[PDB]
């Protein structure tokens, strides 16, 4: 049925090559359903794969996330949350990473979930792609 939302959408400023200064979202991901659900999780596809954004010169930035957690062994960042609230979350490079002024990638699978004693089932999903382009610096 449906309350089941996400949005993932591209960091709007401009962003700028070079070492970032401090930390710099690249990404807003924002999710919510009024549903009961135990969870969500990131699953990053294709070049994305590990948690990485991929440039057009073929660079791998990797990605970090302020309310999940990564899991490698897994693939994917993760929250148990029960909560109708949404979850506002962003993923961003950390303070001093090098980036060119070119265009980066990601493309994921946004998964909810529930538990039953206690296992977690996909309830819903949803595949996520953005990027954004790098100007020249700085
Ligand atoms: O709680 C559900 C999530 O579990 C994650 O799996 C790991 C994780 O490393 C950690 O929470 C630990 O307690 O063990 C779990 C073993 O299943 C999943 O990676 C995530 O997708 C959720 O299912
Ligand atoms: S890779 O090992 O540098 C790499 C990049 C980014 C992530 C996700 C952030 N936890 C994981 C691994
Ligand atoms: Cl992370």
């Amino acid at each position: 049925m449906n309350t089941f939302h996400v949005d993932f959408a591209p960091n709007t400023g401009e962003i700028f090559a070079g070492k970032q200064p401090g930390d710099v979202t690249m990404f807003t991901l924002t999710m919510g359903d009024t549903a009961p659900h135990g969870g969500w999780r990131l699953i990053p596809t294709g070049d994305s794969k590990g948690g990485y954004m991929i440039s057009a010169d073929g660079d791998y930035v990797g990605l970090y996330s302020y309310m999940m957690s990564w899991v490698g062994i897994d693939n994917n960042w993760y929250i148990n949350d029960d909560s109708p609230k949404d979850i506002k979350d962003h993923l961003y490079v950390k303070a001093g990473t090098v980036l060119k002024p070119t265009t980066y990638k990601f493309t994921g699978r946004v998964e909810e979930y529930v538990f039953d004693n206690k296992q977690s089932t996909v309830i819903n999903s949803k595949d996520v792609s953005g990027e954004v382009t790098v100007k020249q610096g700085l």
